[PDB]
């Protein structure tokens, strides 16, 4: 079971990440999702991967849904995308 989980969704990188950003951008396009570099569209944040985000800055942005790699990392295990709300980075 290898079903293209994250079909046309999209992610941003910010903080750190593991294994890399390299590495998590191309899990992203083997399960049919598309990832970017920067975020200028915080009106149409989907995903954001940061494993080590200040809480604060976060809501001083007020504009960023950063979830944390195990999300990303067990959505792929499962071939269905979990709640990142429950595995998330935010307050």
């Amino acid at each position: 079971m290898s079903s293209k989980i994250f079909k046309n969704c999209v992610i941003y990188i910010n903080g750190y990440t593991k294994p890399g950003r390299l590495q998590l951008h191309e899990m992203i396009v083997l399960h049919g999702g598309k990832f970017l570099h920067y975020l200028s569209s915080k009106k149409t944040v989907t995903h954001i991967v940061a494993s080590n985000l200040p809480l604060k800055k976060r809501i001083e942005f007020a504009n960023y849904k950063v979830v944390s790699p195990d999300w990303i990392v067990d959505s792929v295990k499962e071939a269905r995308l979990l709640p990142w709300q429950n595995y998330s980075l935010t307050s």
